[PDB]
């Protein structure tokens, strides 16, 4: 009984190492967001066609308002897959945190300090600012951070709903975006590869699946692509 006891200790002690995380958290802020909300080339989600919100949602996050900041079972399953497929699992939300805190360094140690600035961005931001957070914070094809950063980049057009300039966003150059956010640099936007190719049709498939696109606007989009 004696060893049941140690199991405690140990438990008890990863218990207070994840407790100090807590108190590091600290030390940055959640403000920015209104900061980052500002920038060279900027926008906001709800001008924004729901299409190209899908175009990333449902990759990186299938059911991304559902879930508080926090896909636990999916994220599970997630790092247990990486080790099991070397191929989400976090969500839109941490994306953001990770990006706009600690861009140079990888740790568990800093996927969990990650999670504590988790609770304190949906508790300070609406669901549908973060996600546009997200977007005008990543890295694109070339020097490029956020959506319309790029959009004119590479589409010369435009991202907005509303925009009357820079021609209006396409499906199928939506798809190639959300490929985008982890796409570089061995994937070219310019010139792709052959498994490059099959992903945006994968990512494609959910915002049909989810149904962020009807049927008919998805092989205009599955059409245009290859040729």
């Amino acid at each position: 009984r004696i060893l049941l006891k140690i199991l405690l200790t140990i438990l008890i002690i990863i218990a207070l190492f994840i407790g100090i995380m807590y108190f590091l958290s600290t030390r940055d802020n959640v403000d920015e967001l209104r900061k980052i909300e500002n920038k060279s080339s900027f926008v906001s989600a709800d001008n924004m066609p729901e299409y190209v919100k899908g175009a990333f949602i449902s990759m990186e996050d299938e059911r991304f308002y559902n879930h508080h900041g926090f896909d636990l079972k999916g994220t599970t399953r997630a790092l247990f897959s990486t080790i099991s497929d070397r191929d989400g699992g976090s969500t839109i939300t941490q994306q953001v945190v990770k990006n706009y805190f600690y861009d140079n360094d990888r740790s568990f140690t800093r996927k969990v300090k990650e999670l504590f600035v988790a609770h304190r961005v949906e508790k300070q931001y609406n669901k549908n600012e973060i996600l546009s957070f997200y977007l005008n914070n990543i890295y694109f094809g070339d020097n490029q951070y956020t959506l319309e950063g790029a959009a004119n980049h590479y589409f010369g057009t435009t991202v907005n709903k509303n925009s009357t300039t820079m021609s209006h966003i396409t499906v199928l150059q939506s798809a190639i975006l959300a490929s985008k956010v982890n796409a570089p640099s061995v994937y070219n936007i310019n010139n792709m590869s052959e498994n490059f190719t099959q992903r945006v049709s994968t990512n494609l498939e959910k915002m049909k699946q989810q149904n962020y696109i009807n049927e008919t606007q998805y092989q205009q989009a599955m059409s245009q692509l290859n040729r």
